[PDB]
């Protein structure tokens, strides 16, 4: 948790009482062992704090309902309630992981009913033991002289069971439930909740569930998430969906889809597999809320996840992270210390950023609600330099070409910049988000000057580690540099490129020199063969480009031999280690300086790539 900020245990395990109400209306105020699964959202100026009440054990087959906090006072006070009681039938009946969709002073609840299975929803024989209900409260807010006041009126749950179809595409249906946490209301005004559903074999996987008639039918969209994907949290960007999913066992795979769900588009040139469930990825996974927001003036997007150092259901380390769909800033640890935490919400309301979250010891669940004062403090910060950056790039005028200023510097997509701030060890990115790794280097204007063994420097990329902020660029990158080869190397030597993981000195794409003043572009695995001329000291403008498997090299605006040549077989996924600029085993001693490096999360056109190097001189942070 950052210096500043400061939580409450809000739901307290064994200690904050629900009104229960007993089978005969009497109401009694009864203990609660854990409290899980939560979400807190802002209605019409009311904080809403949603969670499971699990009366007698945290374990998921025992006896629960849907418990709710809300408040008119951002917190300094807070009523309690029974939103969703379950349906009595055993000692495990159960109503619970509650799905939230905010619309005018209304919220839709959408939560998983059992009467009595012992076991999980995924290896039920049929749906006979369930029901998926949604539920509509409303909130009221009058006050009176000097002190606001609200109360939440709950309507009966209503089965969506009827409305579920018995197969897709052929796959015969079990259950369904929602995501988890908070959905929403799309720009068009849709209702919009991200479901999981079980098939009859057990298999788990994705889809929408959505409403355009403020909750009176629903229609599930045609596309999916691949097998395997559980707990989906949606959000809109741009005009689309973005679907964020655990994956229990590996990376978690992220969706886009333009048409209301019809059709999926994996994410790979922005969020998909950045983030995972533990440093080895081969955990179980935890939900994960995923929010937009607009802060400072921008939009971006909020992620919570813990590090889950310690595995399994520990959940330890729960981070924040923001991201415009470009760079992708870790916010910090919200949790404290090594302490377990679990499934979480964040929510930006009236300019105050907080969560509510689970921590766990021994088994025992409370939900914390946290007051994210310095974090959000530094996410202004940050969001005020990508706008600075972008701004300051977007206004300068570029050479008009043949044909006041030509086509702007191109900051569509631009992830990442290297230029003037840096030390002998650190080269700092423009944007915040991932340094690039120095030795044996001096500071020039806007960049590095390599000279010694292993001079040269590392820029992350599988190298980040558990979470990988630049995956995108396993399917498509253009990385821009400017360069002088300052001393001729004794045979060939690296300037700029992208490594491989893996046994060997492998690249996916690069450029180097060579002693006879040629270039010497690798594609992928085929050995290189030189190509042109370049001279001593002279200034050069390097840029990769790498889609579809494709590869070229560009050396002052135009393209080196070899150029389009495919630099990767097959369907999985390059995995580069990083970025190479100079020559970061064999001795290596690249020669050279370079200032201005620049990575975008797609091909940059050939007027884009012109546009760059006619406006070399004029992009760097001095
Ligand atoms: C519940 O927690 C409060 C806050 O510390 C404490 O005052 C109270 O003693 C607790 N009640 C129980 C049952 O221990
Ligand atoms: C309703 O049932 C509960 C269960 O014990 C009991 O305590 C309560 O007093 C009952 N009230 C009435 C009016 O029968
Ligand atoms: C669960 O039990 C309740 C109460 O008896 C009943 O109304 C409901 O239909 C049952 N649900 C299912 C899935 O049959
Ligand atoms: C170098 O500066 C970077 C930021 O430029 C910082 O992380 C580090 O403390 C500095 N010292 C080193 C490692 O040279
Ligand atoms: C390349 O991109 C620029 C900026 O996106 C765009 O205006 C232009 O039409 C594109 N040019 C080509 C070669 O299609």
């Amino acid at each position: 948790l950052a210096p500043g900020s400061s939580r409450v245990e809000l739901f307290k395990r064994k200690n904050s009482t629900v009104p229960f109400e007993e089978s005969n209306g009497t109401i009694r105020e009864r203990v609660v062992h854990s409290f899980r699964i939560p979400t807190i959202v802002n209605v019409d100026g009311v904080m809403v704090a949603t969670a499971d009440a699990r009366y007698e054990t945290s374990f998921d087959n025992s006896f629960i309902e849907t418990a709710v906090k809300y408040s008119v006072d951002d917190g300094a006070t807070w009523n309690t309630q029974i939103a969703i009681k379950n349906s009595r039938a055993s000692s495990v009946s159960r109503v619970m992981d509650a799905t939230v969709i905010v619309k005018g002073n209304k919220l839709y609840i959408l939560v998983g009913s059992f009467n009595k299975t012992r076991n999980s929803w995924t290896q039920h024989r049929d749906g006979s033991d369930w029901e998926p209900l949604l539920v509509v409260g409303e909130v009221t807010k009058s006050a009176a002289n000097g002190k606001t006041t609200a109360t939440i009126s709950w309507g009966k749950p209503v089965s969506l069971k009827p409305l579920f179809p018995a197969e897709f595409d052929g796959i015969l249906t079990k259950e369904f439930v929602g995501g988890v946490g908070a959905a929403i209301v799309g720009s068009n005004g849709n209702l919009v909740y991200p479901v999981q559903i079980a098939d009859m074999g057990g298999r788990v996987f994705t889809k929408i569930m959505y409403s355009e008639d403020d909750g009176n039918t629903w229609k599930f969209a045609e596309g999916r998430s691949k097998f395997g994907c559980s707990e989906p949290a949606v959000l809109e960007w741009e005009g689309k969906l973005i679907i964020n999913n655990r994956v229990d066992g590996n990376r978690r795979l992220v969706y886009e889809s333009s048409d209301m769900g019809k059709t999926w588009v994996e994410a790979l040139g922005t969020l998909s597999h950045v983030w995972t469930n533990s440093p080895t990825s081969n955990q179980q996974d935890c939900q994960s809320s995923f929010v937009a927001v607009t802060i400072e003036g921008k939009r971006v997007m909020l992620f919570t996840h813990p590090l889950n150092l310690k595995g399994r259901w520990m959940r330890d380390r729960l981070h924040l992270w923001m991201t415009d769909n470009q760079r992708i800033f870790d916010v910090g640890q919200i949790s404290i210390g090594d302490e377990n935490s679990g499934y979480s919400s964040v929510l930006y309301k009236d300019d105050k950023l907080y969560s509510l979250h689970e921590i766990n010891t021994n088994d025992v669940y409370s939900l914390v609600f946290v007051r994210f004062i310095g974090e959000l403090q530094l996410m202004k910060s940050v969001v005020r330099t990508w706008k600075e950056e972008d701004n300051h790039l977007a206004s300068i005028c570029t050479p008009v070409v043949p044909a006041g200023c030509g086509a702007a510097v191109p900051t569509a997509g631009l992830v990442g910049f290297l230029s003037h701030s840096a030390n002998g060890s650190v080269w700092e990115d423009v944007y915040r988000c991932v340094d690039a790794n120095v030795a044996n280097a001096e500071r020039v204007p806007n960049g590095l000057k390599f000279n010694g063994v292993g001079g040269g420097a590392v820029w992350p990329v599988a190298r980040q580690g558990q979470t990988r902020r630049y995956q995108f660029a396993n399917y498509r990158f253009t990385l821009v540099a400017t360069v002088t080869i300052d001393e001729l190397p004794k045979g060939t030597s690296p300037l700029l490129g992208a490594g491989l993981e893996g046994p060997g000195d492998a690249k996916l794409l690069g450029l180097s020199y060579d002693k006879n003043r040629q270039w010497r572009p690798l594609y992928g695995a085929a050995p290189a063969s030189p190509t042109g001329s370049w001279e001593l000291h002279k200034k050069y403008h390097v840029v990769l480009t790498m889609a579809d498997r494709q590869g070229s090299v560009y050396v002052d605006g135009q393209p080196l031999a070899g150029s389009g040549n495919t630099v990767v077989r097959g369907a999985t996924l390059p995995d580069i280690s990083h970025f190479y600029i100079g020559g970061p085993g064999a001795p290596t001693d690249s020669r050279v300086t370079v200032t201005n490096i620049v990575l975008y999360n797609r091909r940059l056109n050939s007027s884009e790539i012109r546009t760059l190097f006619l406006s070399q001189d004029m992009i760097g942070t001095d």
